[PDB]
């Protein structure tokens, strides 16, 4: 609901900036040594937030559901951090009650508290809306504020719901029902209180009494009793070793019976099991058959409930580890008995602590007796050393984990030295109990994989007909790999399902851990991370396991899932035949694939052919199906086909074809030989068989049509937009060169490649070159080879005044190496050279005018800085007049608190810096006009490690105001300023300052000059006298996300300069504006990664340019020849790079979801991500812009068959045109 609010199902926190619950000491029969207001409990609230209720938002009732949860929340979570019961039930009972209380203060029936004008306020909206409509409202909304209220509610809470788990939030009806009137309700709560009252006086006086002597205890009993009696006098208003001693805490310190079957549904009336953990993780059917009822299968012998100390509680407990050792009775004794009783004895430790997950009908009676137990046995220990519940338990446990290990390795039959019982207490019980469950399901199906996989990989490795060597086992498989019905492990799934629910379960831990602030890992109390999920998690981030599989493959044993290596990190894809219907591709860790890994193409009885193995390598793809009197179409793999309607489908077949052909070739010129040109050959053959096809249709189209521009002419135009689409609206020469004069220029390009391909396969004055090369290494050496080709081009071109100048640039070699000899005993290459050793030279004497400047210079300085400053500047103006000329000729040669910096809006996007297997990233253009010129000099200054953490803090600070600043009046600074702007520029403001956050985290993927020098900078600054490299990265983290430095750590310190920024924009360009609810909401989540931000941005960029576009065409079209080829042609003109961007963004995209930082590329997260296909995750867009949690708003793509013949027949005319032109383009020169 967007409400002051953002957009509030699970918590809120969001409709609470008006008013606070404050006024206020919360409430947890006061004592007495040696107002008529007693009616009302001691919780008197909660509802101040609710109180005065007269918000400018009632004439909506969905504004008052959000208030009145949000107080129902926030009262529900006092409750369960405030009610000191050490009982779960208590806790559940004292929460419904103020779910009760909050029922009689919504209905106002009965409403007698000691607050003032509240009914009013509450009639207010009732009247807006507009007694028995507010009791109707309240039977309707009952449901969702018992949603809200429980909210907060611990894990292991119970509701006993006479008339169960975490005080009744999941049971799909309000559990209790109160609507008894609050007067009977108000009394058993108060007799309920003074119970509890006397069991603490006795608790206190257990350990006081006995202590301290016994009379003051009795005679505060005795004031108690007279104050009950004073109280029920006024009630005519009826009318209306081996135990806990040793107390260790132990933190965690890691570096890197009846029929059993799997049950992965919900917690069932008598098997199985959490409602939360429902069909996302699977109980081993050992975990199922622990032996509590193993008192004798029943209770014969002794009551458990007779624990008066908790020597007998552990007593008890051995006898149960004892009991469970037997039953895994039948080497195995270090693979099998060992792990299975590592197990078993963690998930005794995980039910005992409180932590399973899993409910087995006993589970319930188990955790209530336990919970009993614990309250009546230690109350001392609930000055924060000796007291502490469920660190009490947690406590418990850890002081007694020995004994039960003990125990069930005698009821076991292991003994002693096995797996003097030295170091032998598992640390396995620590890792959270959902890993463990994962860890066995996934060795269970291991051992049940390589059970099916043995015969295949024992049978047809030669070939790593056939009758049944490899066809049928590798069919067997297959069948078990690729099942509906599953098998053993699952419980009537597939595997990939059943994995899926596993990824989104461990992905969802993954970034509750990463959301929650608190200081989690990294806690002294070395490294030393708390017993926490929470804290767990926050380390396997840390180390980089961020998806189960590089876990799995981290945590499991080696050659435990068949014969051939088979890693849990390396995605393959395959198609399904199987229910698992529709031909989905579906990408699986390598044991969970169809056929075993590395035999793709090999079990079917088949040689591996070149083609297939260049298809599978994912290197030099050329995404074309070449489907075929009739036009021999060139049809994409991706989309299939939807002046007559074949020739013009044709003609944007082609000129597709001929963009993504000519933009694939210049990569390929831009970008073990072996293999790798094969398939550059094969690449070659492909493209010249889909020229001739091509050639040969355009033929057909020519003839078919009879005119068109001939194909030499269409492709001249070709060459001259995309030579015009740099330079948008010297050149002539480079025309000349790229491209003919008044089709040859592809037969060119692949003889060019043809011959790149054989290039990297392969790999007096005759005295005076030795002379000047003996001369030059005198003078000092480095770069040399500038000097000697200088010399050698020079003296050729006074010579010559060609094979032959090839042949004495080949033969003079000798002489250069005879001259290395000797002195050991004792791009063209004319201007471009040139150019880099003048650029070499600046460099060198710029470094040293450095340290000169820097001698005595180093408020305002003068004396001897200011003459070196005025040399200093004296050299950049005499070299700048110099480097003026060589970029100009250059140029001619071929072209292929305030700042002093500039504002350009740039719409065009492509990539030109990549760190680089980086392929298909695109930078947006706001990254690429990102602001860090002020960013160079506060580094320049190379002085002291905390002066330079703070100037580069001040510096961001800076650099974030302008780069807000900018944003902001670049957006607005258009006709449009309306609630739509704004949005826009609060997103580009928070892409801009998640893009500063990644530089400074050095996770960009841009590599140009300036990002290389800002984390060259970096690296240096951030190392604390080590070079590791993922300790400095982590150095450079902790100082963004965990530096304090009123605690407001850089991230929000930079968020409030962008802030202050943004506020600036305002408040200098209707009368009068005010400040966007979205730039001042102070809180941001967890950044997105580089790759899909900048996704999710061009997204938005192409829905709004194709919104634009289209709108403007079906004006302009659609009824002419100087109007509608203007539309025609802007759109036609940026789609086919938006067709490329998108093919090599989707092509990334699935290489990267579902990986962790160590088996993705670049080493980034990308865990988050897990949708199948890129449309699939741009399609979870809908909706319009708001916030954050929202960036793009496309809408309205496909509902185009019209303007079609229209768009295409006046664009042959444009061509025509063009051609025309030449008789004053290239006719005179």
């Amino acid at each position: 609901g967007y409400y002051r609010k953002n957009i509030k199902i699970t918590v809120n926190h969001d409709s609470g900036t008006n008013d606070p619950c404050d006024r206020p000491p919360p409430y947890g029969c006061a004592i007495i040594l040696s107002e008529n207001v007693f009616v009302p409990p001691r919780r008197q609230r909660c509802i101040n937030n609710l109180e005065k209720l007269n918000v400018d938002k009632i004439r909506d009732k969905h504004a008052f559901l959000a208030d009145v949860l949000l107080t129902a929340r926030n009262e529900g979570e006092r409750i369960v951090q405030n009610h000191p019961d050490t009982n779960s039930s208590n806790v559940c009972n004292a929460l419904e009650r103020s779910f009760a209380d909050i029922a009689d203060i919504i209905r106002g029936t009965d409403l007698w508290k000691g607050n003032s004008n509240l009914e009013q306020n509450l009639k207010q909206m009732f009247a807006k809306i507009r007694r028995k409509l507010r009791e109707d409202w309240w039977n309707a909304n009952r449901q969702k504020v018992w949603e809200v209220i429980t909210c907060g509610a611990r894990s292991n809470d119970l509701l006993i719901k006479r008339g169960c788990r975490k005080c009744g939030h999941y049971e799909e009806k309000v559990t209790k029902l109160d609507y008894v009137p609050q007067f009977l309700r108000w009394l058993t709560e108060w007799i309920e209180d003074f119970y509890r009252e006397k069991q603490n006086l006795i608790d206190d006086m257990e350990r006081h009494r006995e202590e301290c002597t016994c009379s003051t205890c009795k005679d505060k009993c005795k004031k108690y009793c007279e104050c009950v009696k004073k109280w029920k006098s006024e009630w005519n208003q009826k009318n209306k070793c081996n135990c806990n001693e040793s107390g260790i805490a132990s933190v965690e310190q890691e570096q890197i019976k009846n029929n059993k079957n799997w049950i992965w549904k919900k917690s069932s009336g008598k098997e199985g099991g959490q409602k939360e953990y429902a069909n996302t993780i699977g109980l081993p059917p050992r975990t199922q058959s622990l032996c509590v009822v193993c008192l004798d299968k029943g209770k014969k012998t002794q009551e458990l409930k007779n624990i008066r100390t908790n020597s007998e509680l552990l007593k008890e407990w051995i006898i149960a580890a004892f009991h469970e050792g037997k039953n895994l009775k039948p080497d195995d004794n270090g693979k099998k008995l060992c792990k299975a009783l590592e197990y078993s004895f963690a998930d005794y430790g995980d039910l005992i602590k409180g932590t399973s997950i899993w409910d087995n009908e006993y589970t319930k009676d188990l955790e209530l007796n336990l919970q009993k137990i614990f309250g009546k046995l230690f109350r001392k220990y609930i000055e924060q050393d000796t007291s502490y519940l469920d660190e009490l338990r947690e406590s418990w446990w850890n002081t007694n984990k020995k004994y039960i290990w003990l125990a069930m390795k005698h009821g076991a039959g292991m003994n002693s030295t096995t797996c003097s019982s030295c170091d032998d207490i598992p640390t396995i019980d620590l890792i959270p109990q959902y890993l463990r469950f994962l860890q066995e399901w996934v060795e269970h199906f291991c051992k049940q994989r390589q059970e099916k996989v043995k015969p295949v990989i024992e049978n047809c490795k030669s070939c790593k007909e056939c009758k049944t060597e490899c066809k049928n086992k590798c069919e067997v498989y297959k069948k078990f790999i690729e099942d509906c019905k599953g098998g053993d492990g699952t419980a009537g799934s597939s595997w990939v399902k059943r994995w899926d629910q596993i990824y989104k379960r461990y992905s969802k831990y993954i970034e509750d851990a990463k959301r929650n602030r608190k200081a989690g890992t990294k806690n002294c109390g070395n490294k030393c991370v708390q017993s926490d999920i929470d804290s767990f998690f926050k380390h396997l981030i840390d180390i980089g396991l961020t998806t189960p599989s590089s876990y799995l493959s981290i945590v499991l044993d080696d050659n435990i899932c068949g014969a051939d290596k088979a890693p849990w990190t390396t995605y393959t894809t395959y198609t399904t035949t199987e229910k698992c219907n529709t031909a989905v591709v579906v990408n699986v860790p390598s044991p969970l694939g169809n056929t075993p890994h590395g035999y793709k193409y090999a079990c079917q009885c088949k040689i591996p052919t070149n083609e297939e193995t260049c298809d599978d390598r994912k290197e030099y793809m050329n995404q074309w199906s070449c489907g075929s009197d009739n036009y021999e179409l060139c049809k994409y793999n991706g989309v299939d086909v939807k002046l007559d309607d074949k020739d013009v489908t044709f003609f944007n077949l082609f000129e597709q074809w001929n963009k993504e052909i000519q933009y694939q070739i210049e990569q390929y010129m831009t970008n073990n030989c072996k293999e790798k040109c094969k398939c550059y050959s094969l690449w070659i053959e492909k493209i010249n068989d889909q020229w001739d096809k091509q050639k040969d249709n355009y033929n057909k189209f020519q003839r078919k049509q009879i005119k068109v521009v001939s194909l030499s002419n269409f492709l001249f135009f070709s060459c001259w937009e995309e030579y015009i689409q740099y330079f948008n609206g010297d050149t002539f020469e480079f025309l000349i060169k790229k491209c003919g004069n008044d089709e040859t220029i592809f037969s060119e390009k692949l003889n060019n490649a043809e011959k790149k391909c054989k290039e990297n396969e392969s790999t007096k004055i005759k005295n005076a070159i030795q002379k000047e090369t003996e001369l030059l290494y005198e003078y000092h050496p480095k770069g040399f080879c500038h000097a000697v080709q200088r010399s050698f081009i020079d003296y050729k071109n006074m010579i010559l005044g060609n094979a032959w100048w090839k042949g004495i640039e080949g033969e003079m070699w000798d002489a250069v190496r005879c001259a290395i000899t000797k002195i050991n005993k004792k791009d063209e290459d004319q201007s471009v050279s040139w150019f880099k050793e003048w650029s070499e030279q600046f460099c060198i004497e710029r470094l040293q005018y450095e340290k000169n400047i820097r001698d005595a210079c180093t408020d305002k300085i003068q004396g001897d800085c200011k003459r070196k400053c005025e040399e200093y500047k004296k050299y950049i103006s005499e070299k700048k007049q110099e480097w003026d000329k060589q970029k100009t000729k250059y140029e001619n040669k071929y072209v292929g608190n305030k700042s002093l910096c500039h504002e350009g809006n740039d719409r065009t996007w492509s990539k030109k810096y990549i760190k680089k297997t980086l392929e298909g990233v695109y930078v947006p253009p706001r990254r690429q006009q990102l602001c860090l010129y002020e960013l160079f000099p506060i580094i320049i200054k190379n002085n002291d490690i905390t002066n330079a953490k703070k100037e580069l803090l001040e510096t961001l600070q800076i650099v974030a105001e302008r780069e807000a600043y900018y944003l902001w009046k670049q957006y607005h600074a258009h006709n449009d300023t309306t609630y739509l702007a704004h949005k826009k520029a609060c997103c580009a403001i928070r892409g801009s300052f998640y893009d500063l956050e990644d530089i400074i985290k050095g996770n960009d993927l841009v590599h140009d000059e300036y990002t290389k020098y800002i984390d060259s900078k970096l690296n240096e600054i951030f190392d604390s006298s080590n070079k590791n490299d993922i300790e400095t990265k982590r150095a450079r983290t902790d100082w963004w996300e965990n530096e304090a430095i009123d605690p407001k750590t850089i991230r929000q310190l930079v968020w409030d300069a962008m802030q202050s920024g943004v506020r600036k924009a305002i408040d200098e360009e209707k009368p009068n504006e005010n400040f966007p609810p979205c730039m001042g909401v102070q809180h941001i989540g967890i950044a997105k990664p580089q790759f899909i931000r900048w996704l999710e941005e061009w997204t938005n960029e192409f829905c709004e340019k194709y919104t634009k576009y289209f709108e403007d065409m079906k004006s302009n079209c659609n009824l002419s020849n100087i109007e509608c080829k203007k539309a025609c042609a802007n759109y036609t003109n940026w789609l086919n790079p938006k067709r490329i961007e998108w093919n090599g963004m989707s092509n990334y995209y699935n290489k990267i979801y579902r990986k962790s930082n160590k088996e993705s590329e670049d080493g980034k997260d990308y865990s988050m991500i897990m949708e199948p296909t890129v449309i699939d995750y741009l399609n979870k867009c809908n909706g319009e812009i708001n916030g954050n949690y929202i960036c793009c708003s496309c809408k309205n793509i496909g509902e185009y068959s019209e303007h079609k013949m229209k768009c295409t027949e006046v664009y042959l005319e444009h061509v025509e045109e063009q051609l025309k032109e030449i008789d004053n383009a290239i006719k005179d020169y």
